[PDB]
């Protein structure tokens, strides 16, 4: 679930402001996205959007009727270490990892204020 995603990011990147920070960033961090990613971070989101694309096409998520951001799952945090609990079932585990990997990715990609609120129509 999205709330869990924001929570997950706040775990891997402490003083973070997930939504303020990762929405409308680059050409992929946000609703949808196209064009060439603008940097390592924008790439993290491209990967995340593909992971969510596979998720819906996953047999294990056949009963999930909406966007993966509505799929709730089970994760824990410890020392900015994100764990996807084994109690998660197929679809959840999967979606949990799309998120986890994204948080980790986000925490290791440079952040360039210039790529925030980028003009998509003009550069994507
Ligand atoms: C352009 C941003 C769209 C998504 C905004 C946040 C939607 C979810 O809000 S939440 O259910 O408390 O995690
Ligand atoms: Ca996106
Ligand atoms: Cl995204």
């Amino acid at each position: 679930a999205l709330w869990q995603f924001r929570s997950m990011i706040k775990c891997a990147i402490p003083g973070s402001h997930p939504l303020m920070d990762f929405n409308n960033y680059g050409c992929y961090c946000g609703l949808g996205g196209s064009g060439t990613p603008v940097d390592e971070l924008d790439r993290c989101c491209e990967t995340h959007d593909n992971c969510y694309r596979d998720a819906k096409n996953l047999d294990s998520c056949k009963f999930l009727v909406d966007n993966p951001y509505t799929e709730s799952y089970s994760y824990s945090c410890s020392n900015t270490e994100i764990t996807c609990n084994s109690k998660n079932n197929a679809c959840e585990a999967f979606i949990c990892n799309c998120d986890r990997n994204a948080a980790i990715c986000f925490s290791k990609a440079p952040y360039n204020k210039e790529h925030k609120n980028l003009d998509t129509k003009k550069y994507c």
